[PDB]
C-alpha cells in the first residue's frame, strides 16, 4: 500500500475516488438517497456552512446522529473544512454529552431530531462553547436559533477547495469508555482512515464496487465507520443504512432488499447478533440472499455460532479484533482462511506482540497482553496525558486484551487485562452497573461479573446483598434497572447472596465470583 | 462591629470564643452531644488527620453530610487546618456530584453513610482526585480506602496551631445553581462568616449564649450555616441538629423537647415550613414550646403565613432575604420591628441600591435590580471569570432579584432577573426541569414556570404538548423527574396542551404560561 501523501484531506480523498462514479447510489436509507455526486455537492455546501457560522480550523464539533444519508454529509463535511467532527454513541445519556461538549469545546452539534431532546438537557447543564444546533430530520419545534440541516445546507453554495490538512492533522475524535472515569477522546489523523480502509476493507476484506455494504454496528463505532463509510467510499461500493435498533427482524428485512431495492452483499456484525439471527424462526434461506461476506468483531466470536453460520448459509464468518485507538481490525481471520476458536493472523501492515508480566516473551501457547504497531493508531487521548502514556507506548498501542499465539501463527483470545467487559461490541463496566445497582434502597452491596450465556457470549451477572430489613424482589430490581441503563447493560439474571467474598481491606474478590463460590 | 484581623482563621475564632463554656453544650442530635470542649478536640483531631492523609493547605475537600454533631467537626476541623471545605447539598444526583468533584479538585470526602451509594457512582464516572472516604455512620461495609470519621478523629492528636490564615483568605465553598450552566463554586473568605455572625446573627437576631437554636434549613444551605453552626458558636448558644427530613412533626417533635432534653427558643425556616405546620391538627399550643424568635428566609413571606402564626403563637416570623453569594441575610425585618408584606430593612453594615434599565436609580415604589455592598460577599466565582466579572462588580454584588423601595424605607420582593424559581428556600432552574421532561418519549414539548400554590408560595408547574398518539399522566412525570433529578424539582402540576404560545421567533411566551392563560 502506498502511504497517502504529506499534503491530505480525507474527505476530499473519497470524494475523489469517486468521480469516476457521480450516478452510482453511495447511500441510502428508509428514506432518501445519495448518489455519489449528491453526496459530493451537500458535503462541501455542509463545509461551507460550518465555516459560515464562524467555525474555524481545528475546532470540533459534536456529531449525535442516527445512521442515515445526512450522517457521511455530517462527518465528511466537517473534515472536508478541516473541523473536527467528534462522532459519538446515540444512547447515552444527557450527562455524558454534556461531558463531551465541554471536553471537545464543541463549537457545534450536528443532532438527529431523535436525539434533540437528550441533546438539549445537556445544552443547558453545561459549560459549552456550542454556536448553532443542526438538526437533522428534527421531530420537534425548532427553537429558536437552531436550524434544519436540509435548510442549513441548501442555504450556501459548495466550498470551493478542502482545507490543506496535512495527513497526521487531527480529523475526527470517536470516545471509548475505561471501567471507571470520564469517556476518552481518542484523536485519529486524516490518514489514519486511509490506512485502515486500504489495509484491511480492499487488502484483506477485498470490497469492491459492485458491493451493497450493510452493517448492525452503527457509523459512530469504529468498527461500523470503516465498514459503512470508510470502506465502501474507498472501492465505490453502495452502502445501505438503517436508523432503528438492529434486530433479526430489521436485519432480515434489509437482507432480502426490502430497502432501497438493493440486496446487500457484506454484512457487518457481532457475534450476539449472528447468535440472535440464527435464533430466528425466519432466518432466510441462502436462496433468498445475496450475501457474499460476513463480518464479525466486537466480541470473540465462539466457534459454534460461526459453523452454524457456515452449515446454513455455506459463508462463513469473519472475525476479527480491532479498537477505538487502533481505528479498526489488526488482527482477523481472512476471506478465504478461517479458523474458529481464533481471531485469525496479524492484518498485513499491522505487527503484533505478546507481552509478559515484566513486558517479556511469551512462549506460544501461554497467554500475554497484546500491542499493536501500525499505521492507523490515534496519537492520545486529548487532555488526558496520564491515559495516554498507559495506552501508547511509543509506536505501540497497548489493547488491553490477552491473547495466545497457536502453533500455526493464529492468535487465539484469553481475556482482558482490566475488568471491562464485551458485551455484543460495547464495553461495559462492571463498576458502572454496580454503582447504579447500590443507589437501589432495597440494596446494601453489589458485584458485576461476567459470565456466559448458553452461546457461550459474555453477559453481565449481578451478587446482590440485600439490605436487612428492606424488602427487594428481583422484578422490583428489573423495574429499577430498566430506564437507567441502556439494555446491552443489563444482567442477565441477578443472584441475591447473604455476604460477598472480600479480603479483609473490603475489596471483592471478583475472581472467586466467576470461579462459581456462590 | 471592629473587623477582623489581618492574621484571622475562622475556626480558631470559634473555639476562642468558646473556652469559657467548655462544658456547655455546643451540638446536640438525636444520637449524640458535643460539649464546647468536646467540639474544641475533635475539630482539632480532625484537623491533623487530614494533614496526616496528605491534604494541603488551600486543598480542597467535599463536605457531603446530613445535620448532626460530626458535621460542625469536618467543616470546622478542615477550616482550621486551612482546607477549604466544599459544603454541598445531600440530595442531589450522582452526576451532580462528579461535577462538584472535578472542578473543586476535592482531595478527600467526608460522607455520610446514608449518602455513600450516590457518593461511589460519582467517584465511579468522574475523573476526580479523591485520596481518601471518610464515612460518617456507615450503612454498608468500607471499601479500600474508606474509613470511619470517629476511628479517623480518634486516631490523631489535635493540632497543635491552626493554619497561619489571613482573613481575606479563602476559607469554604458553597454551590449556586443558575438558570443554565455548571452550579458555581462560591468562594468564602476566613472574614466572611464573621461578619455574617456579627452583624446579622448578634446584632439584629440578638441571638444568646442561652438560646437553644434549631434551623430546618441544613448546614449546607448559607442560610442554615449561619442559623446553627455560625451564629450559635458566635454568642455560645446550645444547637440543636436533625438529621431527617424537615416536616412539620418532625420539627414539632424538637420543639416539644423530644430530643437531648431542649427545647429550642429559636427556629429558622422557609415559609414553606411555616404554611405546612400551620396547616398541621396537631400544630402544638404557645405553653408547650420555648420559642422566642422565628426566622424566615428562603422565599418571599405570604404576609397570611406571618400573621396566622402570630395569631396562634404570640410570636411574629422575622422574614430577611440573603445568598449565596453574600453568605446571609443583607435585607431583614426586626425581631419587634416586621412588617408583613415586606422583606423589612436594609440590614447595618450592608448597603443596598436597586437598578434600572439604564443602571441609574429608580423612584420609590417602581421594580429594580437589587446589588448589594457588604463585608460578607463572596470573592469569586471559582473558574468562571466570566459570570464572576458579570455577579461581583467592584464591591457591588448582584443579587439577581428585583424589589421595590416603600415609603418607610422597607423593601418588597418583585421577582427575578433570569426565570429562576425560589422553591422553599432552593433555587431551581426551570430550564432544568423541561429539559429533563421533553426526554420523556412521549412528551413533544414542555415549559416550566413558577405558579403560586394556595399558600402564596412559588412551585413548578409544567406545560407539556403530548406527542399525537400519547396520554400521559402528571404523576408519571413527577416520578420521571424525582427518577432523574434532586428530586424536589419536580413540577407540582402539569397541564397538558396541544400547543405553547409563541413569538414569532418560535420563542416560548412564559409570562403567559405564569399568568394563567392556558391554566
Ligand atoms: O473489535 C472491535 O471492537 C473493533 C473492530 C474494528 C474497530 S473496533
Ligand atoms: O453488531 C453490533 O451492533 C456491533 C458490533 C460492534 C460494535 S456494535
Ligand atoms: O428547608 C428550609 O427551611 C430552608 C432551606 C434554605 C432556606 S430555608
Ligand atoms: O434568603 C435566602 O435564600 C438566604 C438567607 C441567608 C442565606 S441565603
Amino acid at each position: 500500500v502506498t502511504p497517502p501523501p504529506e499534503k491530505f484531506n480525507f474527505a476530499e480523498h473519497l470524494l475523489q475516488t469517486n468521480r469516476v462514479r457521480p450516478d452510482k447510489t453511495a447511500f441510502v436509507d428508509d428514506i432518501s438517497s445519495l448518489s455519489f455526486a449528491q453526496l459530493e455537492a451537500q458535503t462541501r455546501q455542509l463545509a461551507a456552512a460550518l465555516r459560515a457560522i464562524g467555525v474555524k480550523r481545528e475546532e470540533r464539533v459534536l456529531l449525535l446522529m442516527l445512521d442515515g444519508t445526512d450522517w457521511p454529509v455530517a462527518f465528511l463535511g466537517a473534515i472536508y473544512a478541516g473541523i473536527v467532527p467528534v462522532a459519538v454513541n446515540t444512547l447515552l445519556t444527557a450527562d455524558d454529552y454534556a461531558y463531551m461538549l465541554e471536553h471537545s469545546r464543541a463549537q457545534a452539534v450536528l443532532v438527529s431530531g431523535a436525539l434533540h431532546p437528550v441533546l438539549k438537557a445537556a445544552l443547558t447543564k453545561s459549560d459549552h462553547e456550542v454556536q448553532r444546533v443542526i438538526v437533522s430530520r428534527p421531530a420537534a419545534p425548532l427553537e429558536p436559533g437552531e436550524v434544519d440541516f436540509a435548510e442549513f445546507v441548501g442555504a450556501h453554495a459548495p466550498l470551493e477547495k478542502p482545507a490543506a490538512t496535512q495527513a497526521d492533522d487531527p480529523a475526527f475524535w470517536l470516545y471509548s469508555s475505561g471501567s471507571t472515569g470520564r469517556p476518552k477522546g481518542v484523536v485519529h489523523t486524516h490518514a489514519n482512515p486511509y490506512w485502515t480502509s486500504e489495509l484491511y476493507g480492499r487488502n484483506t476484506l477485498h470490497l469492491r464496487e459492485d458491493d451493497v455494504c450493510f452493517s448492525a454496528a452503527k457509523l459512530f463505532f469504529a468498527y461500523g465507520l470503516g465498514n459503512a463509510l470508510t470502506f465502501p467510499m474507498t472501492v465505490g461500493a453502495t452502502t445501505l443504512l438503517m436508523g432503528e435498533r438492529p434486530t433479526p427482524d430489521a436485519v432480515f428485512k434489509r437482507w432480502l432488499g426490502g430497502v432501497g431495492g438493493v440486496k446487500p452483499t457484506v454484512f457487518y456484525g457481532a457475534p450476539t447478533g449472528y447468535a440472535g439471527m440464527l435464533a430466528a424462526p425466519n432466518l432466510p434461506s441462502r436462496d433468498q440472499v445475496a450475501l457474499r461476506l460476513a463480518s464479525s468483531a466486537g466480541e470473540a466470536l465462539p466457534a459454534e455460532i460461526g459453523q452454524r453460520f457456515q452449515r446454513h448459509f455455506g459463508l462463513d464468518i469473519v472475525d476479527g479484533i480491532g479498537s477505538t485507538e487502533m481505528l479498526h481490525i489488526f488482527l482477523s481471520n481472512l476471506p478465504d482462511r478461517v479458523r474458529y476458536g481464533t481471531t485469525g493472523w496479524p492484518v498485513p501492515g499491522y505487527q503484533i506482540e505478546l507481552r509478559g508480566d515484566g513486558g517479556g516473551p511469551v512462549a506460544d501457547g501461554e497467554p500475554g497482553d497484546l500491542y499493536i504497531h501500525g499505521p492507523s493508531s490515534a496519537t492520545m487521548y486529548w487532555g488526558n496525558r496520564a491515559k495516554s502514556r498507559d495506552t501508547f507506548q511509543g509506536g505501540w498501542t497497548k489493547s488491553g486484551d490477552k491473547y495466545v499465539r497457536n502453533d500455526d501463527g493464529s492468535y487465539t483470545y484469553a481475556g482482558r487485562t482490566d475488568d471491562m467487559l464485551k458485551v455484543s461490541g460495547i464495553y461495559v463496566s462492571p463498576f458502572e452497573i454496580e454503582a447504579t445497582l447500590v443507589q437501589h434502597p432495597g440494596v446494601l452491596e453489589a458485584a458485576v461479573v461476567g459470565v456466559a450465556d448458553e452461546h457461550g457470549l459474555t453477559k453481565p451477572k449481578a451478587y446482590v446483598v440485600p439490605r436487612p430489613g428492606q424488602t427487594l424482589s428481583e422484578t422490583e430490581l428489573k423495574t429499577f434497572i430498566k430506564d437507567r441503563l441502556a439494555p446491552y447493560k443489563y444482567p442477565r439474571s441477578t443472584v441475591f447472596v447473604a455476604e460477598l467474598p472480600k479480603t479483609a481491606t473490603g475489596k471483592i474478590q471478583r475472581f472467586k465470583l466467576r470461579e462459581g463460590v456462590l
